[PDB]
């Protein structure tokens, strides 16, 4: 499909983040509100989902049990709200530089990008301590995403690149990207497709697996697009940050 | 023809200021320094700052003083030239702050950007005053002229607000086609300078004028501050480049 549609949300201000559950439901953090909204699959009225004390909500993400996830920027904190809860639990991650993006894998490993600290962190379900990720150069990590196989994808807004790290690997790899002009967000979805957010260049590219050559996605009016998420269908949802605005492609 | 200058070791620059005999300072922001350049010089100093959290904006006074924006720890640090003394600014209720100014008579200005609102303090106060501004939208940029007029760039709304001294009434500036500006400047004739960042230009424009005009810079990715000096020269934040370019002017 080459015809995106405009989620009707409303009273958006600077949206960076997007996630998208089994049911179709989208969340979109609200950087300039201090929120998080979500809109179910035909819907027309949002809701605000019941956080307290967000600063400058950065990234977002769910899981298969309808916990959301949120990276709290401006408290360099990460929340989380389990479903049907009114209570949130900020998850025990230490020594967090400006929280840009989150991401959480089918065992329930939960992993940060840490922009301020050139990072990528993770914790285990249930465990108090934190890990970082054997990744090395990252400049200014903005986005990540881990696939079925345990792969973490990273963007690297300071150089440019988007790079990836298979499980039990410490070994990084840079995929084939081209003309990459500051990443912001990352998605993969369980066919091993990997979509990128291009800021700098206002466009959104994807990469099929073992592909060296991507693809731009036929979006329209982009203005600095900041987050990427895709479907169980392969809709791939955009925060347009410049526009106040999420859309999504068939 | 434009010049980039003989910086080393930059890491996502957000921040430039010059001060009167040409020293351009510029905020290191992927490093938390603030380094300096002299005039005609080629190897940099790194300011006395201590503990900075992803600084974004950088000023200086008629007396050297330097102003920077410690962004992730909400406030602002102030550092004398005669002396080593620094002072963080008594600021109140500061959330995720971008830019900083100050005029001749010593009273800073900082762009309280998670709070949609600019603030200043008086030389010797402790007590701030919120500028009476009406509707920003996530601003970013903020700078004040000879005759006490501030200058905020209405980054969320892609426009550039001014405000005079002891005026309760804002002006949006007829600029055309902005998108996301993020730095402004000012000089003696009353030019503003604007950092268009979602075009990749600077575009300037002068007192009374309605119709603005774009500087001559090539090669500029993502810029971010933008600064002028006594001559009329340009200085810009090459942030995506990593480096601060110049246009004599
Ligand atoms: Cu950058
Ligand atoms: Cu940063
Ligand atoms: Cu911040
Ligand atoms: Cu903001
Ligand atoms: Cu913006
Ligand atoms: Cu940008
Ligand atoms: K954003
Ligand atoms: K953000
Ligand atoms: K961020
Ligand atoms: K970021
Ligand atoms: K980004
Ligand atoms: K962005």
């Amino acid at each position: 499909s080459n015809t995106q549609t405009v989620l009707p949300f409303t009273g958006l201000n600077t949206p960076s983040g997007v996630a998208v559950d089994s049911a179709g439901t989208v969340y979109v953090t609200d950087h300039g509100n201090n929120r998080v909204v979500k809109l179910a699959a035909g819907s027309n009225t949002q809701t605000v989902l019941p956080f307290t004390g967000l600063n400058t909500p950065s990234g977002v993400a769910v899981d298969s049990a309808g916990t959301v996830y949120v990276t709290d920027h401006g408290n360099n904190r990460v929340v989380k709200l389990a479903a049907g809860s009114n209570t949130q639990t900020v998850l025990p991650f230490t020594g967090l530089n400006t929280p840009s993006g989150v991401a959480v894998d089918s065992a329930g490993t939960v992993y940060v990008t840490d922009h301020g600290n050139n990072r990528v962190v993770k914790l285990a379900a249930g465990s108090n301590t934190q890990t970082v990720l054997p990744f090395t150069g990252l400049n200014t990590p903005s986005g990540v995403a881990v696939d079925s196989a345990g792969t973490v994808y990273v963007t690297d807004h300071g150089n440019n690149r988007v790079v990836k790290l298979a499980a039990g690997s410490n070994t990084q790899t840079v995929l084939p990207f081209t003309g990459l002009n500051t990443p912001s967000g990352v998605a993969v979805d369980s066919a091993g497709t990997v979509y990128v957010t291009d800021h700098g260049n206002n466009r959104v590219v994807k990469l099929a697996a073992g592909s060296n050559t991507q693809t731009v996605l036929p979006f329209t009016g982009l203005n600095t697009p900041s987050g990427v998420a895709v479907d169980s269908a392969g809709t791939v949802y955009v925060t347009d940050h410049g526009n106040n605005r999420v859309v999504k492609l068939a």
